[PDB]
């Protein structure tokens, strides 16, 4: 009952995707946007590495895809101010990580305040940082999952928007893991970007209330 | 293929019970019992508190309900050392704790090695303690669950026999989520109490090997 009407939608956002490798989740967000699932576009595809498939999936769905290659920055927060100036010269609303393997540092903090998502393999606040699936065999868990949050100066420690939860079978390889978690991800990434797009995300404390 | 046939069963197990309240979980290890899902029978129920309604479903249901106060003992080991030992009168070959809220000690331990089972209202390692509910509504998680585990001398650190999530909805009161926590607690309790029975856990480490 604001800001939509016949000519005007002002929820809409652009969002802009950090990734590392494949980008297993970025072609849900792709697709969400192409689909109308989410209300936006994807503006463009970072990867801080050259040979990642996942900027072959923004080509082939005719979004900007760049390399910004970090060895060519004399330091991280340096990298990081160059990313960030990137992101802004494509008018990003939303910076969402996809299997960026980098820290977030305080430029990109500084430039997106609350305004940057990660997707986490592990029902946090439970196995923090790299490698969740296999912190979560290793413990002997019987439940895991995946969990969307904003993204603040501490690792995975950000806001929780949305989690989901899936059953670790008996003899569940670390892949076996991954890719049942991976099939939750591709679906609350896509809703967590919606319900930020629509105003309903109200960060409190570490906590986050979810409008109607 | 081992131990059964028309006049043996060597896998059913006596079970014994402590609790400190309501005894909500105790209700459905007696009916799984009576009703032959758990291969066993509730041979006896202590409570550390009087008027606990838990001791009421035990009459009940036709079994043994008793008492021990734990202000009518020197220390808290002297305490275990006599609950173990009324344990032991009734040939308990497992015990489940429902709600009792106290520290299993030494005594209970060397009685009972790997054989005192547990069910914490958190998807642990999460939440460990009390209030744990409480706890994952003042995280901001978006969903919880139970855990049935091995207990071992640190506090709800033993290894996680079987584990249930339920979603966290906004405007959760800790009674809503304590209710939607339970509904699964009821679920899986019965069913870890089985699984023990048929020789199917088997501890490796922190962890369990559910054979098939």
């Amino acid at each position: 009952s604001s800001g939509e009407n016949l000519y005007f939608q002002g929820h809409m956002i652009r969002i802009g995707v950090l990734i590392s490798g494949s980008g297993t989740n970025l072609q849900a967000i792709l697709d969400g946007c192409r689909e109308g699932r989410i209300p936006g576009r994807v503006a463009v595809v970072i990867s801080d590495r050259a040979d990642a498939y996942g900027l072959e999936r923004a080509r082939r769905a005719g979004v900007d895809a760049l390399h910004m290659d970090p060895a060519a920055y004399p330091s991280r927060t340096a990298f990081d101010a160059a990313l960030a100036e990137r992101l802004q010269a494509y008018g990003v609303d939303l910076v969402c990580l996809a299997g960026y393997m980098r820290l977030v540092r305080g430029p990109m903090l500084t430039a997106f305040p609350n305004r940057i998502l990660n997707i986490h393999p592990s029902l946090l606040p439970a196995f923090p940082g790299l490698e969740a699936q296999r912190q979560a065999l290793e413990h002997g868990v019987k439940v895991a999952g995946c969990t969307v949050h904003f993204v603040t100066a501490g690792v995975d420690e950000g806001p929780i928007i949305l989690q989901a939860a899936v059953p670790v079978l008996e003899g569940d390889t670390v892949e076996d893991l991954r890719r049942r978690i991976l099939a939750e991800e591709h679906r609350i990434y896509p809703e967590a970007i919606r319900l930020f797009a629509e105003g309903r995300l109200v960060i409190e404390g570490r906590r986050v209330r979810i409008l109607d």
